[PDB]
């Protein structure tokens, strides 16, 4: 088929909010979305996964965890996850330090992606175009902590998580996997997938 542009793909297939947050993150770290386009798409994909991981998960009146998949969460409910990824540097650390000083959970030395109020731990989300075990070890090596929980997804449906503790039910994780499959399939239709896959480094 005709070769599409990654710019077009990102703008067509991600919510404008996600795209805007990704552009802002790249600007902050000194890279141009129109030049490092595979990186741009990876940032959007990862941000979306972070959002999808948190979506629909609340804590109820009794203080335990439930899923409300409809946009009418009753007002006594609190979000189960705090989302860190997508915030600018200052705000991200502001949220992390808050959680930490408040819970006694010690401060991570690198920004994690989420905080889980049910399991009382930070989470690092990975999304990899390579094998999940190799990417898990890479993430883990920036952590000598042992406290930040790691959850890796690949575009082929494999996952790896710290202590084989997957945190979420099968259906929630399946939503994420389905979305990654869709992203892969659409990129492939535009002849962008091979390059995007091959461009991952570590
Ligand atoms: O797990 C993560 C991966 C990335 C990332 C690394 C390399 C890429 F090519 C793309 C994404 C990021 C990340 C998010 C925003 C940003 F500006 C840079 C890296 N975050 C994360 O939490
Ligand atoms: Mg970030
Ligand atoms: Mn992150
Ligand atoms: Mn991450």
């Amino acid at each position: 088929g005709p070769l599409g542009s990654m710019e077009d793909f990102v703008r067509q297939c991600f919510n404008p909010m996600i795209v805007e947050l990704a552009e802002k993150a790249m600007k902050e770290y000194g890279e141009d979305p129109k030049i490092e386009t595979n990186k741009f798409a990876a940032i959007c994909t990862h941000l979306e996964v972070c959002f999808m991981y948190s979506d629909f998960h609340f804590i109820d009146e009794r203080g335990e965890s439930i899923i409300v998949e409809s946009g009418d969460p009753n007002a006594l409910l609190k979000h189960r996850f705090e989302i860190i990824e997508g915030r600018d540097r200052i705000m991200a650390w502001t949220v992390v330090n808050s959680i930490c000083n408040t819970t006694g959970v010690e401060k991570p030395k690198f920004l994690p992606d989420l905080y889980d109020y049910k399991e009382n731990r930070f989470i690092e989300i990975g999304v990899t175009r390579r094998e999940v075990h190799i990417y898990y070890l890479e993430k883990a090596n920036k952590i000598k902590s042992e406290k930040t929980h790691i959850h890796i997804f690949s575009f082929t449906g494999e996952e790896m998580a710290t202590k084989a503790d997957y945190t979420l039910d099968e259906e929630s994780r399946a939503r994420i996997k389905t979305r990654l499959f869709t992203i892969r399939q659409e990129m492939a239709s535009r002849s962008l997938w091979d390059s995007f896959r091959q461009s991952e480094r570590g």
